[PDB]
């Protein structure tokens, strides 16, 4: 359900199942931010700005949370 | 017509008129905690902190909901 | 504790038990159109296409709601 | 001011003008899959199926977001 934007290709991208679960668990727990890793890369998702920050370079990639329709369609 | 109120007599969610829906939705978007509107000789207050509509003439309380559209939109 | 049902006897939204809230929310996140649960030896079905809980013994329909977290989060 | 686009140069989400926000939000509420708007003569298309704004003069694609207000509202 979480996505990050890639400015090189101009497209939204999905996280791995593990990183998506780490982000979503912190989101549901009321945390304002969450740290996660992808190989040698280290990131912080800042929920107050909806931005992923690369801890090493400071590169910012916007993030989004997909929303399910309420009510659900038949 | 994104706001609805539940009718326990029929067991269904009901839409508001375009005018009353707009009054409710403008107060919602403006950050107000409640909003009043009129319909059929009755004044109602929608309490956004509880998502309940109160009939100011009778005191009767009916629940309300805000419909949400999918993000992203489907093709 | 994100799902609620309206109780017209008390005039208030009511929380589900942690177990029933998890059962409902798991079906909601899986894309199901409905979910079954039990409470106090009674069987209920939540219909997500209408946002209504149906008492399987009496047929009584009560509305349900899903609480929504603000996006972005406040600091 | 509920819609935002991300400015990669400053690294911040940005609000639209009241007029462009209204154009975008009206198309969103009408169920349209995309909407065109202008900032002066500069042309843009917001694609709701991808949540991307396309600058129709440079071709640059910027992501967009819809802010969501908490339900129920806090007191
Ligand atoms: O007064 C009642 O008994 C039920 N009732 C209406 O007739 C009505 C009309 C427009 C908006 C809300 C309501 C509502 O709750
Ligand atoms: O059966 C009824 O009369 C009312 N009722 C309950 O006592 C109850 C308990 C837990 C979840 C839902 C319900 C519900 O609708
Ligand atoms: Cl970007
Ligand atoms: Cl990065
Ligand atoms: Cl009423
Ligand atoms: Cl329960
Ligand atoms: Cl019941
Ligand atoms: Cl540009």
């Amino acid at each position: 359900n979480w996505r990050w934007f890639d400015d090189r290709s101009g497209r939204w991208c999905s996280y791995s199942a593990s990183n998506n679960s780490t982000i979503d668990s912190a989101w549901k727990s009321g945390e304002t931010s969450v740290r996660f890793t992808a190989g040698r890369r280290r990131y912080t998702v800042q929920f107050t700005t909806m931005v992923q920050v690369n801890e090493e370079t400071g590169n910012r990639r916007p993030v989004m949370l997909t929303l399910l329709r309420v009510p659900r369609l038949n």
